[PDB]
């Protein structure tokens, strides 16, 4: 009924500040990676660390019928590679893996929703591999990859 | 930029009569599998052939907000593992594969949409495993995987 995953150990997260897409995403329940109503169905654009550790996000989110940007803070913990939202609800943010060049991996709170980012809107085999191999043991009854073109674009098309 | 799957010689339509439910499902493009909006994303639940081999399908569908029942005729073509819908849009239907007993995978149409069928709301790793195999050369950017309570409900929960 168990389940566990390789995380982050000295993740100094000044390193993955700038510019990021989601280029991947999976979760363990279809609706969470639902289109319209699910509000993990979120496109990243920017990572902004703040001098003591807290970080900025730049994400597009499906909303009235539109794509929309919004600006949301996540507060650092105990744990440097977890982090904290309470915006409608409480969500712990979790990176698992990063070479803060190429990918950054993260998961979101029974039901999880994982992230694959890269920093430029093409494919990347190593980072979609490494995505792959993170979460083989969750069990993830969705999963979405984006092509370039809806990497630049208004929530992935 | 070309792909080929495997498909149906020898299909005895006739043996595919019954009661269904779709367990997985997989598109090449994100948005055909869409919850609210996309008419692939349908739930099989009993196959009628007919005695000249056409296919009445009952299937469910998210429409007007709420799971709703359609009942829709397929009619056979010169290939026997292909027939044809004129509902809204053109739709062609490919069967790729099937035991009659247990699996039965099959195709709908440069955006492809595929389901993998069983006779009962279990899962079944066989019939999941012919259908990665099967899909695996076409590039499936989206795939969805259904659990047993979800296959006894209004349009998997
Ligand atoms: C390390 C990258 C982390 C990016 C995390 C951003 C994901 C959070 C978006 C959803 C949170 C708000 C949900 C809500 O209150 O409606
Ligand atoms: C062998 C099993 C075949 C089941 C095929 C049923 C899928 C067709 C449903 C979508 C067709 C109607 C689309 C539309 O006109 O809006």
């Amino acid at each position: 009924m168990l389940i566990v995953t390789q995380t982050m150990k000295g993740l100094d997260i000044q390193k993955v500040a700038g510019t990021w897409y989601s280029l991947a995403m999976a979760a363990s329940d279809i609706s969470l990676l639902d289109a319209q109503s699910a509000p993990l169905r979120v496109y990243v654009e920017e990572l902004k660390p703040t001098p003591e550790g807290d970080l900025e996000i730049l994400l597009q989110k499906w909303e009235n019928g539109e794509c929309a940007q919004k600006k949301i803070i996540a507060e650092k913990t105990k744990i440097p590679a977890v982090f904290k939202i309470d915006a409608l609800n409480e969500n712990k943010v979790l990176v698992l893996d990063t070479d803060y060049k190429k990918y950054l991996l993260f998961c979101m709170e029974q039901s999880l929703a994982c992230q694959c980012l890269v920093r430029t809107p093409e494919v990347d085999d190593e980072a979609l591999e490494k995505f792959d191999k993170a979460l083989k043991a969750l069990p993830m009854h969705i999963r979405l990859s984006f092509n370039p073109t809806q990497l630049e674009e208004q929530c992935h098309i």
